[PDB]
């Protein structure tokens, strides 16, 4: 297999600035102790393509994640804050766009390379933080 434009996501991220992010929490429903303990995580995040299956890894303090995915097929998600979420991703114009689903609620995260940065940008109800990655 060859190259991907997906591609440009892959590598090893370490968290760089976060703002608004309490305050997206707080829309998205987490909890008082959790927003605390969340909000104080530096994640590293690894994003590795292999054939149709991206997978993305997040480690902190806070708690380790991983989920790997097909673009445009639901998977079950369960979120750092232990939310129990449907979550479908696909590629836009170059950015992955990334619905969750709980509850009757619906959040996107949309994750973009700009400059030499990932830039992710959390969307919920009028509410959004951007948070900003660079290479580790
Ligand atoms: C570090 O704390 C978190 C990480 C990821 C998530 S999430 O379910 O993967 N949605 C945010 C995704 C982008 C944030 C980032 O990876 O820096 C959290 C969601 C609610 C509260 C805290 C979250």
């Amino acid at each position: 297999r060859g190259s991907h434009m997906c591609d440009a996501f892959v590598g090893t991220w370490k968290l760089v600035s976060s703002e608004n992010f309490d305050d997206y929490m707080k829309e998205v429903g987490v909890g008082f102790a959790t927003r605390k303990v969340a909000g104080m995580a530096k994640p590293n995040m690894i994003i590795s393509v292999n054939g149709d299956v991206i997978t993305i890894k997040s480690e902190s303090t806070f708690k380790n994640t991983e989920i790997s995915f097909i673009l445009g097929q639901e998977f079950d998600e369960v979120t750092a804050d232990d939310r129990k979420v449907k979550s479908t991703i696909t590629l836009d114009g170059g950015v992955l766009v990334h619905v969750q689903k709980w509850d009757g609620k619906s959040t996107t995260i949309k994750r973009k390379r700009e400059d030499d940065k990932l830039v992710v940008e959390c969307v919920m109800k009028g509410v959004t933080s951007t948070r900003v990655y660079e290479r580790a």
